C-alpha cells in the first residue's frame, strides 16, 4: 500500500471542476508534462555529456483560457504548494518584468511566462496541478515549466525548435527558481515517448528515442521521503568544480576529456576536482555502454553499470546521501535486481531499480519493513511527454 498508483484521468478531471468552480465557466484547454527518472548519466547534462532518462506518468496538468486584459491568474491545488494557492500578475512588458518571490511555485510559470519567445502572447486563467512528488527527485519544476510552456504554445505558436524551448525552461529554473540546472529533465518532460527510453546528447543535442522491448522487464522508483539541506547548496559547488578542471586541462568542457587523459594531468588539478572530473568522464563513458546494453537487451551489463553509476556519486561525486546508499544496497540484494542507483541530483529524492516485473512486489514488502525512513514507490510504464487536449 505505499506504492503510488498514477490515476491520470482523474487529475485531469479534479483540474478540470476547480478550474469551473473557481473562474465560473469550462477551461477550453487542457496541457500535460511529465516528471522523469534517470536511468543513469547523473550530473553529465551539464559537463556537455550523455543522460538516459525516461518520462514518468506522474505529471502536471494546466488547465486554462486566454484573457482579453492581459493578465495571469493561477489556482494550484497541489498538497505540497506554499501559500497562497493563488497569483495573479500583470503580463511583463518593456517597461515592468515579472519577478521571483511568493509563492515559490509560481515562479516556475512567471520564469517560463517572461522568457516565451514568441508574440503577442495574450493574458489566461489557469488550474496547475500535479502528480510528481514537490521536490522527491522526479522534476516536478521541469513538468510544470514545460506543461506552462506547452500552454503558451496553445495561445501564442512559437515558431521554434525543441532545445529553444528546453532552453527556456531551463532559464526560468536558472533566473526564477535560482536553480542552475543542466537541459536534461526539460527535455525529457518535453521529448518523451511511452515506451521509450531517451538518450541525450547534451553536446550536439541529438536524441534518440530507444525502445523499453522487454516487458518482463520493470523499473521502480523508490521516494526515500528525504531532501538534505545539502541539495540546494551542493549542485552548484559541483557544477563550478567541474568547470575549474575544464579551465585546467583546457577543455572546453569534460565531455572532450577521457579517463586516460585525466589520470596522466592529475597534477594539473585538485584532489577534490579530479575526483570530480573522474566521475563525470567515467559517467559519460557509462551511459553510451548503457545505450548500448538496452538495445541489445543485455539487461545485465546495464545494472552493473547503474551500480558503477550510484557508486562514482556515492564516492566521487558525494551527492548520495545514507538514505540513498541504504536503498541502493538493500535493492542490489535482491535477485533478479539488475541494478540501483540513486537518481536525480541526489542527497535525497529517488532510486530507480531495473528488475524483473515478478520481482518488483518483492521488493516493496521487503523495501518498506527493511528501509530506516519510509518508502513511496511507482512502478513506472515510460511515458509520453508535453501533451495537448482541446477541450
Ligand atoms: O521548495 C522546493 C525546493 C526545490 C524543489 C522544489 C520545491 C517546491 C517549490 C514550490 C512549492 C514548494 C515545493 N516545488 C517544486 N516544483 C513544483 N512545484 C509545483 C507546484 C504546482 C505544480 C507543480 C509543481 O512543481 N520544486
Ligand atoms: C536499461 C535497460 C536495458 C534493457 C531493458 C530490457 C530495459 O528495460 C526495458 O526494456 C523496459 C523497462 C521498463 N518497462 C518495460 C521495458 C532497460
Ligand atoms: O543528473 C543530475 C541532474 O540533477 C537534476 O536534478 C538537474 O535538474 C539535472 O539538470 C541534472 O544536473
Amino acid at each position: 500500500a505505499a506504492l503510488r498508483q498514477p490515476q491520470v484521468a482523474e487529475l485531469l478531471a479534479e483540474a478540470r471542476r476547480a478550474f469551473r468552480e473557481e473562474f465560473g465557466a469550462e477551461p477550453e484547454l487542457a496541457v500535460s508534462a511529465p516528471g522523469r527518472v534517470n536511468l543513469i548519466g547523473e550530473h553529465t547534462d551539464y559537463n556537455q555529456g550523455l543522460v538516459l532518462p525516461m518520462a514518468l506518468e506522474l505529471m502536471t496538468v494546466l488547465v486554462g483560457s486566454p484573457r482579453k486584459d492581459g493578465l495571469v491568474s493561477l489556482l494550484t491545488t497541489s498538497e505540497g504548494a506554499d501559500e497562497p494557492q493563488r497569483l495573479q500578475f500583470p503580463l511583463p512588458t518593456a517597461q515592468r518584468s515579472l519577478e521571483p518571490g511568493t509563492p515559490r511555485w509560481a515562479n516556475y510559470v512567471k520564469g517560463v511566462i517572461q522568457y516565451y519567445p514568441a508574440a503577442p502572447l495574450p493574458g489566461f486563467s489557469a488550474v496547475v496541478v500535479s502528480s510528481v512528488p514537490l521536490g522527491g527527485g522526479l522534476s516536478s519544476s521541469a513538468s510544470l515549466e514545460v506543461a506552462t510552456y506547452t500552454f503558451l504554445q496553445q495561445l501564442c505558436p512559437d515558431s521554434g525548435t525543441i532545445a529553444a524551448r528546453a532552453q527556456v525552461c531551463q532559464q526560468a529554473e536558472h533566473s526564477f527558481a535560482g536553480m542552475p540546472c543542466g537541459i536534461m529533465d526539460q527535455f525529457i518532460s518535453l521529448m518523451g515517448q511511452k515506451g521509450h527510453a531517451l538518450l541525450i546528447d547534451c553536446r550536439s543535442l541529438e536524441t534518440s528515442l530507444v525502445p523499453l522491448s522487454d516487458p518482463k522487464l520493470a523499473v521502480l522508483i523508490t521516494n526515500s521521503n528525504v531532501r538534505h539541506s545539502l541539495a540546494s547548496s551542493e549542485y552548484p559547488v559541483r557544477r563550478r568544480q567541474c568547470e575549474e578542471v575544464a579551465r585546467a586541462l583546457g577543455a572546453a568542457s569534460l565531455r572532450e576529456v577521457q579517463l586516460e587523459e585525466l589520470e596522466a594531468a592529475r597534477d594539473l588539478v585538485s584532489k577534490e576536482g579530479f575526483r570530480r572530473a573522474r566521475h563525470v568522464v567515467g559517467e559519460i563513458r557509462r551511459t553510451a555502454q548503457a545505450a548500448a546494453a538496452l538495445r541489445r537487451g543485455d539487461y545485465r551489463a546495464f545494472g552493473r553499470l547503474m551500480v558503477e553509476s550510484h557508486r562514482s556519486l556515492r564516492d566521487d561525486y558525494e551527492v548520495s546521501c545514507p538514505e540513498l546508499d541504504q536503498l541502493v544496497e538493500a535493492a542490489l540484494a535482491v535477485p533478479g535486481v539488475y541494478g540501483s542507483r540513486m537518481t536525480g541530483g541526489g542527497f535525497g529524492g529517488c532510486t530507480v531499480t531495473l528488475l524483473e516485473a515478478s520481482a518488483a512486489p518483492h521488493a516493496m514488502r521487503h523495501i518498506q519493513e527493511h528501509y530506516g525512513g519510509t518508502a513511496t514507490f511507482y512502478l513506472s510504464q515510460a511515458a509520453d511527454g508535453a501533451k495537448v487536449l482541446c477541450l
